[PDB]
């Protein structure tokens, strides 16, 4: 633990950390330690330097040691802080003075904080009935939004809320069993916003009154005003204030739309998630069950896309249909195309455009999930109001879908913003994975310009030079895609030619940091753009680095 450290704050936010740093003066080398906001038992170090706050993720190693950016192992957070007081390996400056928790501030750790993870998990399971991987993938992407949502549930279902019990009943419930200091319950004093907070202190029960303001706010006599019992308990679990002590363990109760959340959409789960829905016996879909609309959604190098409708046993599924060119009809391409289509149909993840099946009719047809808001680059160019935090959320879902493709030994080959489609403004899906290989794309597609875009601008050096496509080269493309996202749909390597791009990269030169792009996101782009394939991270490391930054900045 880090609880004994007087400059350790527990699970506070990044902005609360920064507010403490300003409270302490903002002198260079002023620092504090806190908990990583990821349920991974890690830490975060917040440092003042040049009127700015610098945040670093401290991860727990398998052996129980600690390290920053896969670097030097340290025995404990205290040992890590001791080390960085004399040498800064990658840190902005050395650590000179700790900012101790102000008088009256305890670490934001404890039972209330501990319940959050199980509460979010339970909330997903009962709101969306998700299980296994669909459930895990929902929590990973949506943890910040889910944390906000559990804070709005009715206090009546909370373990520390005992309802209409009497003062004598509450006295007896708080006293029973081990007399842990801070053991508490909240009970209703009446139906009109009147409550009692019962707290255990040195074997005695303290009965505090919580009253509702004319303003609808809840507080104890002369104490801070809160909107909910959730906020009240959260604050009192680390700031004693009026109370003789912080709240600790709840007493056991007697007994024992273009803004929708990804899981609020039909496409989040596979159509065949319903056991009543019977999955086709192969990659082949029945042309008789498919109806296409006349108007095109768009087109590209490999074909034209239309909106369609696929008749299933218990519903009409809206689909997007890519009709391959005449070139795809060549008997020489058939086996490779069917082989890749089988592998594409195996992929099941919320953050990919699932390939439902194929139709060999008037032309070859790829039946896919609909992502109606269209491509990421065009959307951002048309909606510059989209916040940096919303962009982090979308690129993080892309990193999740890419980790899944990598785990599945699937190489995308054309990972770019044009191939990231939006279901909602908070829900991105990777499209056209492995299409260029399935269709045996020509040298003129890779080297030259097609539809106003230069595909080589997304290729790792070993792809252009040695034609070696791998999950590591997809990592490179992800860095270019991150740059596109942060540039609100701008084209990469402005006005350059493939020859000019290749030679620039050989020199170790890279694209610049987009306006308003965080330093840590530009550092991630630079890591993806590692020339050497062996030193370049895989998607597991990219997703975790992105996840950690996302959880630290969003709410
Ligand atoms: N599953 C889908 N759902 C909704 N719209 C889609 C889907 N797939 C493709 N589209 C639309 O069709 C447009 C063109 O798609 P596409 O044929 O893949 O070209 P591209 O990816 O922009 N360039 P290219 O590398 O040549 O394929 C996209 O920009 C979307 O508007
Ligand atoms: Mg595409």
């Amino acid at each position: 633990s880090a609880n004994h450290l007087p400059f350790f704050f527990g699970n506070i936010t990044r902005e609360e950390a920064e507010d403490y740093l300003v409270q302490g003066g903002m002198s260079d080398g002023l620092y504090l330690l806190r908990q990583s906001r990821n349920y991974l038992g890690g830490f975060a170090l917040s440092v003042a330097h040049g009127r700015k706050a610098h945040h670093y993720t401290i991860e727990r190693e398998l052996n129980g040691t600690y390290a920053i950016a896969g670097g030097r192992t340290h025995a404990s957070p205290a040992d890590l802080c001791h080390y960085h007081s004399q040498e800064s390996d990658g840190l902005v400056c050395l650590l000179k003075k700790p900012f101790n928790r102000p008088q009256g501030v305890q670490p934001k750790t404890g039972p209330f904080e501990d319940l959050k993870e199980n509460l979010i998990r339970e909330y997903v399971k009962q709101t969306w009935n998700l299980q296994g991987q669909a459930l895990e993938q929902a929590i990973i992407s949506q943890k910040p939004q889910l944390e906000k949502l559990i804070a709005t549930t009715a206090h009546e279902k909370m373990p520390w809320f005992h309802g209409k019990i009497s003062r004598e009943e509450s006295e007896q419930i708080v006293l029973i069993g081990s007399k842990t200091n801070g053991k508490f319950l909240i009970r209703a004093r009446d139906n009109n916003g009147s409550y009692a907070l019962c707290l255990l202190h040195e074997g005695k029960v303290l009965h505090y009154r919580i009253d509702k303001d004319k303003t609808g706010k809840l507080s104890i006599p002369e104490g801070k005003k809160f909107d909910t019992l959730w906020q009240l308990v959260e604050h009192y679990s680390y700031k004693a204030d009026g109370l003789l002590r912080v709240l600790t363990v709840p007493c056991q109760k007697i007994g024992t739309q273009r803004e929708a959340l990804p899981m609020d959409t039909e496409v989040y789960e596979s159509p065949y998630a319903d056991p009543e829905e019977i999955r086709p016996k192969e990659v082949y879909l029945d042309r008789k069950l498919l109806t296409l609309e006349d108007k095109e959604l768009g087109s590209g190098n490999f074909g034209t896309v239309k909106k369609g409708y696929y008749q299933m046993k218990k519903v009409v599924k809206t689909v997007a249909v890519k009709i391959l060119k005449n070139e795809a009809n060549d008997p020489a391409l058939k086996d490779e195309l069917l082989a890749e289509a089988n592998v594409m149909q195996q992929l099941d993840n919320p953050y990919i455009v699932r390939m439902i099946g194929i139709c060999e009719a008037e032309s070859w047809m790829l039946v896919m999930e609909m992502a109606e808001l269209g491509p990421l680059n065009k959307y951002l160019q048309q909606n510059r109001h989209v916040k940096d935090k919303n962009i982090i959320e979308l690129v993080h879902q892309v990193s999740m879908g890419m980790k899944y493709l990598e785990e599945s030994n699937f190489v995308h080959r054309d990972l770019a913003a044009r191939n990231v489609l939006l279901v909602t403004q908070h829900y991105a899906k990777i499209s056209d994975f492995g299409l260029s290989k399935a269709l045996r794309a020509d040298e003129n597609y890779y080297k030259a310009q097609t539809h106003g875009k230069w595909p080589v601008k997304w290729y790792a050096p070993e792809c252009i030079n040695y034609y070696k496509f791998s999950s590591k080269s997809d990592v490179w493309s992800f860095g270019v895609l991150m740059w596109e996202a942060f540039s609100y749909g701008q084209k990469p390597y402005r006005g350059m030619k493939g020859s000019e791009v290749t030679a620039m990269l050989e020199k170790g030169e890279r694209m610049g940091c987009p306006a308003g792009c965080p330093r840590e996101m530009y550092d991630l782009m630079n890591l993806c753009w590692t020339y050497d394939v062996e030193n370049r991270p895989g998607f597991a490391a990219v997703e975790l680095r992105l996840r950690n930054y996302y959880y630290d900045v969003v709410n």
